[PDB]
């Protein structure tokens, strides 16, 4: 029931994404040299860096905030994808699958130990 282990969790699974030869290209932002039209299609972009300085600036709340940004990754990936078989955009999927596996115990338990508190 600690209402604080989703953090050290969290930073946990993003080590284990780091190592992931699919996280290599959400592990920083997008040139615009190389995909100059990203920010016409892409409002808010979202990336592993930003995830693991918010989380460890102490900026995430909740792992439900962390997850929202992780998730911002991938359907970023999905919208700027020209193609569903396209290179990049099948990492995410398959990087997105492995996030889902590990982060669901993390938000079980915290709601969990949410609700003790409030008991
Ligand atoms: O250039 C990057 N990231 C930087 C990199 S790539 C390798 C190392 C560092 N992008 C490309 C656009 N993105 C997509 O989701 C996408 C879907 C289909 C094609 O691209 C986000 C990732």
């Amino acid at each position: 029931y600690d209402i604080q282990a989703w953090k050290k969790q969290c930073e946990e699974l993003l080590n284990l994404i780091f190592q992931c030869e699919d996280s290599e290209p959400f592990r920083q932002p997008v040139d615009l040299l190389e995909y100059p039209d990203y920010r016409d299609i892409i409002d808010t972009p979202m990336d592993f860096a930003t995830v693991r300085e918010t989380l460890e600036a102490g900026n995430y709340e909740s792992p439900m905030e962390l997850c929202k940004d992780v998730r911002l990754i991938f359907s970023n990936s999905k919208a700027y994808t020209p193609s569903k078989r396209s290179r990049i955009y099948s990492m995410s999927l398959r990087l997105s699958a492995f996030f889902e596996e590990h982060i669901s115990s993390v938000l079980s338990d915290y709601k969990s130990a949410l609700r003790f508190h409030k008991r």
